[PDB]
């Protein structure tokens, strides 16, 4: 029906953390604490940062969907539009609107049951004397995208889940893809 | 040796799989990765033909097994004597791969190269969807004694005219296993 | 052609298990899983477990054979002493070193053409709340017998064959035949 | 009781465990309360367990480890990994086995016929020349949290010294809790009181 949104810090005390990357025109992704939102561009990368209390253990995995945030458009499924969406798609089904940069062991899932789409990789430790985790993920339509997002905002959900599946932590965000983020989100601060 | 040279042809043929994830439970899942499929014995494997336009009337579809190893190749792959006994429908009992739920197959020994392959006609996508899926079975373990013996093979798919002339060709490797969804993400975790 | 002693899991994924039995005086069959070795008593059980990962049909057999472990002896057919050749149950020949206790479709083989003794019986599959099958296998001659094995050690050569005699799987661990079998594991374990 | 004795004795060598004086830092994976009785680790990293002697035993002495139930309403039940761990092994310990002995080629382990309990038994080995201790290293294969497996309840190690023909020579025990970060659980567990 619909996937839970609810923050669920869990046993590891799960958190994501976002560069502090300012507003400029140079920006390509810029996070607001402010709106808890993401504003990134088409296809660039997207950092986002895993933070725990305790290392949970090799085989997690660091899950991420999106769905829409509007109540009477949640049960549709978030896709790319017929313009993106014709098959550069290296690893992931030209369909999906979230793909991971830089990590071979990328898994792509259609759920058989919910038709929903979601990316995983494993979860790695922060490297010696890192306090977090980098996920470099890209967003593969604008949410401006005519027969997609159609300007519809939404919330990219990450899951945090042992090696059966089972919700180990959950954090969410709302997202952005637009042309200009630095100038996209200072506008939208400053009501 | 068969051709495995990739072919879209005229009508832009070519191969995709579900993506299917790998949970324990996945009775099939395919690598992007690795070009491979990861399935479990006589259970579905499906494979979906697309194509940009739409192959004339009589068009077919064909399946056959090769060992990947250049010192295995000429060797041709059949099942296992334990898994080749008699039990098998409108299938020969020696032949690796199967096609389920369709009551128009057709069985091949070469009489000149001995292989083995499985045909099917081609069916346009059916009502909402833009593919054609057809349902493989692989009726040995990769690991089956006396048969493929732990040995990597590839399989084969050809689209071709009535007459047997090739239109199109692809081709992905195949690991038939107790736990697909495991497999693979330790064959993904190099 | 000496018989093959070389490990295949195979199609249904066979391996052998044992009783984590320790070596207390009151053992009278305990395996060392550091030697991959089974210490037992004279004609006493010997449980040997199967395990598979998935079920072989029924009408399935598995079979035992003993072979000298030295190369110089590898061609010598493992038969009982002298002594205790000349006790029989009825069914096992009084040659054969490896009976089967408990099994009433129990088989006894004199290779024609290697001279070579084993036994078979049908697999069944595990018992309801046991997650392996369960062998007892009794061995008829001590270790030490002088004329038969006379000290020199083997290899019993476990292997899963269908209803037509098709190979499926192979496992093997060496056997010593003894008085005490808890203190000879302690004691080959100290080096 | 049908439940295998706890009650500790030193017995006749005066045997007794000593543990590391580790502290509580965020990097400690593991660290003894003596307030409590109690060792906190982490999964399958290395716990040195002390054995201290007043004389040395003979050589055959045995020194053997078993995890049991420590509240009253759970003691009769038998301490496993949950079935989850149990599919994850050294090819020495059986798979279901929560105690595990790391770099002893000698180790040992029972599944009891009878009580169906598991233990994990070493050689004792006098202390080498400049110790004044024998240290064995555990491993703990299961989290204290596993569901169907210790579910939150709490369990001892029961360290028992027995000569080469089974005769119980001394006993002793621990609390044990197997967390994600011993130092803070031991600090939090140490300030009620
Ligand atoms: C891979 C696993 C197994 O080992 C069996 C068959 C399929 N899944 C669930 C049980
Ligand atoms: C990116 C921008 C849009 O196009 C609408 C949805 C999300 N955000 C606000 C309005
Ligand atoms: C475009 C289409 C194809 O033809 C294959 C690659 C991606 N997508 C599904 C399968
Ligand atoms: C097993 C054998 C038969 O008896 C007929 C069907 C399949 N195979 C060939 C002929
Ligand atoms: C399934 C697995 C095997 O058993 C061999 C062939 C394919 N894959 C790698 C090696
Ligand atoms: C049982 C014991 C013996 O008697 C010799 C062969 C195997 N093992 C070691 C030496
Ligand atoms: C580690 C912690 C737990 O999870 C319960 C048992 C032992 N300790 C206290 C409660
Ligand atoms: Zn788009
Ligand atoms: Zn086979
Ligand atoms: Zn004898
Ligand atoms: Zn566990």
């Amino acid at each position: 029906s619909v996937p839970s949104q609810k923050t669920y810090q869990g046993s590891y005390g799960f958190r994501l953390g976002f560069l502090h990357s300012g507003t400029a025109k140079s920006v390509t992704c810029t996070y607001s604490p402010a709106l808890n939102k993401m504003f990134c561009q088409l296809a660039k990368t997207c950092p986002v940062q895993l933070w725990v209390d305790s290392t949970p253990p090799p085989g997690t995995r660091v899950r991420a969907m999106a769905i829409y945030k509007q109540s009477q458009h949640m049960t549709e499924v978030v896709r790319r539009c017929p313009h993106h969406e014709r098959c550069s798609d290296g690893l992931a089904p030209p369909q999906h609107l979230i793909r991971v940069e830089g990590n071979l062991r990328v898994e792509y899932l259609d759920d058989r049951n919910t038709f929903r789409h979601s990316v995983v990789v494993p979860y790695e430790p922060p490297e010696v004397g890192s306090d977090c985790t980098t996920i470099h993920y890209n967003y593969m339509c604008n949410s401006s995208c005519m027969g997609g997002m159609n300007r519809r905002p939404i919330l990219t959900i990450i899951t945090l889940e042992d090696s059966s599946g089972n919700l180990l932590g959950r954090n969410s965000f709302e997202v952005c893809v637009c042309a200009c983020p630095g100038r996209d989100r200072r506008t939208e601060e400053e009501n």
